[PDB]
C-alpha cells in the first residue's frame, strides 16, 4: 500500500501566542528513499506574526529510509496509520505542543495536525521572525511503553549568526500493534526552498534516514 512514489495532503491548525491560523497544502515524495517536498499555504490568519520555522517540522515520518534490519514501524502502520504527539521546549521558555493523525486514504497520506505554541517572548526570535531554518538534527528513536519515542535537540539558525535551541520529545503510536523496532537514530534535514515575503506561501524539502546507533 506504500508505493515508491506517494503524495500527501496536510492540514494544520492551531495558535501561537494566541494567534490562530490554518494551513493546507500538498506534497510528494519517495518513502523508501526518505525524501519529500511540499507546497504549503496559510488559508486563515495570514500573515503569521511568528516564524514559519516553528511550524515546518509539524508537517511526515512515513518518508524515512530504513535499512531492512530495522522494522519501519510507521510505514507498517499503514493503511490505518499512526498518531504522534510532540513537545518542543525552547531555550527562552517558548513551548509548542502538537497532536497529529496520519492515515492513508485512496493512495495518498492524509495529515491532520493541531499545534499550540505559547510563552514565546514578544522580543524573542520567534515572534520577531529572526530565524533562518533548522540545522540538521539526529532523532534518537527507541521503544517505550508500547510506543515508538523520539528525542532530539533541534537548532534554529538566527539571522545574526547565532542559534536558538529546542529540546524535543515525540511519541509515535501506530493504530495497530505492528512491529516496534529496537533503539536507533534518524538523521533529518529540513530546508525551506521557496517562500513569499510574508510566508503565506511556502515550499519545503526534507530528507530523513534511519541508521543503527
Ligand atoms: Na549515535
Amino acid at each position: 500500500v506504500i508505493k515508491e512514489f506517494m503524495r500527501f495532503k496536510p492540514h494544520m491548525e492551531g495558535s501561537v501566542n494566541g494567534h490562530e491560523f490554518e494551513i493546507e497544502g500538498e506534497g510528494e515524495g519517495r518513502p523508501y528513499e526518505g525524501t519529500q517536498t511540499a507546497r504549503l499555504k496559510v488559508t486563515k490568519g495570514g500573515p503569521l506574526p511568528f516564524a514559519w520555522d516553528i511550524l515546518s517540522p509539524q508537517i511526515s515520518k512515513a518518508y524515512v529510509k530504513h535499512p531492512a534490519d530495522i522494522p519501519d514501524y510507521l510505514k507498517l502502520s499503514f493503511p490505518e496509520g499512526f498518531k504522534w504527539e510532540r513537545v518542543m521546549n525552547f531555550e527562552d521558555g517558548g513551548v509548542v505542543t502538537v497532536t497529529q493523525d496520519s492515515s492513508l486514504q485512496d493512495g495518498e497520506f492524509i495529515y491532520k495536525v493541531k499545534v499550540r505554541g505559547t510563552n514565546f517572548p514578544s522580543d524573542g526570535p520567534v515572534m520577531q521572525k529572526k530565524t533562518m531554518g533548522w540545522e540538521a538534527s539526529s532523532e534518537r528513536m527507541y521503544p517505550e511503553d508500547g510506543a515508538l519515542k523520539g528525542e532530539m535537540k533541534m537548532r534554529l539558525r538566527l539571522k545574526d549568526g547565532g542559534h536558538y535551541d529546542a529540546e524535543v520529545k515525540t511519541t509515535y503510536m501506530a493504530k495497530k500493534p505492528v512491529q516496534l523496532p529496537g533503539a536507533y537514530k534518524t538523521d533529518i534535514k529540513l530546508d525551506i526552498t521557496s517562500h513569499n515575503e510574508d510566508y503565506t506561501i511556502v515550499e519545503q524539502y526534507e530528507r530523513a534516514e534511519g541508521r543503527h546507533s
